[PDB]
């Protein structure tokens, strides 16, 4: 019949239900291939994950799965199936299945022209999904053009929740430059300064970034990371006002910004010659330095720019929000595995 298949060395045993495998991405430990579902008449994407030997990897997996199974929304990727061993000791890896989409927003920015109507569509769908995730008291914490999948009819869907978690604004403060492995440039400025990214505002900043990249049809954040990057952002938005400085109740982060030379604000309209003014309005409000002054999803959705798509009654919220204690490691790899096992129980016959 079938049996453990091969790609580029690793074992991708997912048939007979899924066949005709095609490698898609490295992913370090996690390997994604495309396949074909034989039971249903559809094409699919499937990721083989093999954590269990590292508590940090188990963190990611449990988050992606748990959250994604709990969620049910058109603009959020849905898990079709999960292949894994019937018992715990036999379980060494997890194969997650999803609808094969087509491409991601990062590739579109780098190879296609994004017109006004398209940018408006994508932005709306991104916010609609984000509205639901925030209503569930969840923060994505890693939004980027690569985490936004699209099909051939332009329907967009958010996907990677490996870094997502329950908001928690009361513990958002962390102290100047303490690092946090992520690898990107779409993360909010305050995270580098005095925050650990525990509030909704972090996702909004991200969305704002992808809106700007969509507007210039290229990645605005290419090279130069951490501080260098922050200085460039300030060179665009303008130096933080004293008002803004009150928010920062920490001498180290506060003083560092005082260290920087005066930067004049560079209006977006002078950067994007032919660009809808309403779009620039939304941009400016989404990309503000002070997270507190930053616009919320509700506001964004109702902004004039999205006027042709806006419809509250067709923009559902969670249904089952939460607020668990697992947060921030503090949990043996073994227990995580147990939890992961239970979490995937629903896909095994019974
Ligand atoms: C978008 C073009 C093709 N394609 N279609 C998908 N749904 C798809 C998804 C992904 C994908 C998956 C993933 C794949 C299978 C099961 C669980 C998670 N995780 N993931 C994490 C970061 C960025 C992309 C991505 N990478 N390529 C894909």
């Amino acid at each position: 019949g079938a049996g453990p298949e091969m790609v580029r060395g690793q074992v991708f045993d997912v048939g007979p239900r899924y066949t005709n495998l095609s490698y898609i991405g490295e992913g370090a430990y996690g390997m994604v291939c495309s396949a074909y579902d034989n039971v249903n008449k559809v094409r699919v994407a499937i990721k083989k994950i093999s954590p269990f030997e590292h508590q940090t990897y188990c963190q990611r997996t449990l988050r992606e799965i748990k959250i994604l199974l709990r969620f049910r929304h058109e603009n959020i990727i849905g898990i079709n199936d999960i292949i894994r061993a019937p018992t715990i000791e036999q379980m060494k890896d997890v194969y997650i299945v999803q609808d094969l989409m087509e491409t991601d927003l990062y590739k579109l920015l780098k190879t296609q022209h994004l017109s006004n109507d398209h940018i408006c569509y994508f932005l709306y769908q991104i916010l609609r999904g984000l509205k639901y995730i925030h209503s569930a008291n969840v923060l994505h914490r890693d939004l980027k053009p690569s985490n936004l999948l699209l099909n051939t009819t332009c329907d967009l869907k958010i996907c990677d929740f490996g870094l997502a978690r329950v908001a928690d604004p009361d513990h958002d403060h962390t102290g100047f430059l303490t690092e946090y492995v992520a690898t990107r440039w779409y993360r909010a400025p305050e995270i580098m300064l005095n925050s650990k990214g525990y509030t909704k505002s972090i996702d909004i900043w991200s969305v704002g970034c992808i809106l700007a990249e969509m507007l210039s049809n290229r990645p605005i954040f290419p090279g130069k990371h951490y501080l260098d990057q922050l200085n460039h952002i300030l060179g665009i938005l303008g130096s933080p006002s004293q008002e803004d400085l009150n928010c920062i109740i920490n001498l180290k982060a506060r003083n560092y910004l005082l260290s920087l030379p005066h930067k004049n604000k560079v209006p977006w309209n002078r950067l994007f010659p032919n660009a809808d003014s309403k779009a620039l309005d939304l941009l400016d409000k989404m990309l503000t330095f002070n997270p507190h002054k930053r616009i919320e999803v509700e506001q964004a959705l109702a902004h004039p720019y999205l006027e042709q798509y806006y419809d509250p009654s067709d923009e559902p919220i969670a249904e089952a929000p939460f607020k668990f204690d697992m947060e921030l490691d503090d949990l043996p790899k073994e227990k995580l595995k147990e939890l992961i096992f239970e979490e995937t129980a629903r896909f095994q016959p019974g």
